């Protein structure tokens, strides 16, 4: 029962930062491969990637060596300036009349919808928007409660990767409203780029990190997987022993809804269905 949505947003602009584009195209990828609908995705990634001067394969984004075009069909809802605090915002809580510019594609939700938010692109209780001002903790969580007035959802998960991530969490996301949150970092540690020049084995056409390393390993672990047998607490686990060495993969709000298999929320691509 239900429609699932999603909210997809890279906070950042410049080519050095392709990173960030190319993790949310690739979790584009994921949902659409799942059966989550185009009409149900809002993408917010400011598009000057693909086609830039300096990509040295226009028309696609890798978010790995030897990759897939994660870029190919990615909706562009909101795009260069457009992406910003009042249309993010106005997005989350679904409200259409409060977009300034953009598509106007927002979470129109009913009660039993599931919602997937996924923003890549930090500070202490901060996170980036390409240009200021930037997104503080307090204005994302009166958000978050707005929408939890609503009771337009069922339940929500937010993944977040940027530098001091929890810190838009730890001591206010509330925890009885539906909502569970997985951030890359705690409230007071960096987050580590990954797939730069000088790996073995890298692309010498590249000289810029392909994602982020947070951000890739959940997204692999969603393509090598039967979403329907993995929850979002099993992930949080396993991405969390994983990159125990960088940083310190946090949760936050309702745990309980990390019980949820992740097929609740981003559905299931048929080609894994033995694993
Ligand atoms: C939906 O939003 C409408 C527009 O909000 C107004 O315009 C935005 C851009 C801001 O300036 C905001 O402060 C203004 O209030 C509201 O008129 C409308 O009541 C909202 N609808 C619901 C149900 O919340
Ligand atoms: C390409 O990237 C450069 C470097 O960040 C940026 O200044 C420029 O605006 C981008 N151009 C296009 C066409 O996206
Ligand atoms: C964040 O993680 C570090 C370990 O890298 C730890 O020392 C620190 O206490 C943690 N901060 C909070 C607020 O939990």
């Amino acid at each position: 029962i239900g429609t699932r949505w999603a909210v997809l947003i890279a906070g950042s602009k410049g080519y050095h930062n392709y990173r960030h584009q190319a993790d949310v195209c690739h979790m584009y990828q994921i949902l659409r491969k799942g059966g989550v609908k185009d009409e149900n995705i809002i993408v917010f990634m400011y598009d000057d990637i693909a086609y830039n001067e300096s990509n040295p394969f226009p028309g696609i984004i890798i978010n790995k060596p030897g990759g897939e075009n994660v870029y190919k069909g990615v909706p562009k809802d909101y795009t260069g300036e457009d992406i910003n605090n009042v249309n993010f915002l106005a997005a989350i809580l679904g409200n259409k009349s409060a977009i300034i510019g953009g598509s106007g594609k927002v979470l129109d939700t009913s009660p039993n919808d599931h919602i997937f938010i996924y923003y890549a692109x930090g500070a202490p209780g901060k996170i980036g928007m390409p240009s200021k001002p930037y997104l503080y903790a307090d204005d994302l969580v009166d958000t978050l409660k707005q929408k939890a007035a609503t009771g337009t959802y069922k339940s929500m998960v937010f993944y977040v990767e940027a530098c001091n991530a929890g810190s838009m969490f730890e001591g206010l996301l509330p925890e009885g409203t539906n909502i569970y949150a997985m951030a890359a970092s705690n409230s007071t540690e960096g987050s580590w780029v990954t797939y730069c020049p000088g790996t073995p084995d890298f692309p010498p056409e590249f000289d810029v990190c392909l994602g982020d390393l947070w951000s890739i390993t959940f997204l692999e672990d969603c393509d090598a997987h039967n979403l329907r047998t993995e929850t979002v607490h099993q992930q949080f686990e396993l991405v969390k022993k994983k990159i125990a060495y960088a940083s310190t993969v946090s949760q936050y709000g309702d745990i309980p809804i990390s019980k949820d298999s992740l097929s609740v929320y981003m559905g299931t691509d048929p080609a894994n269905d033995n694993r």
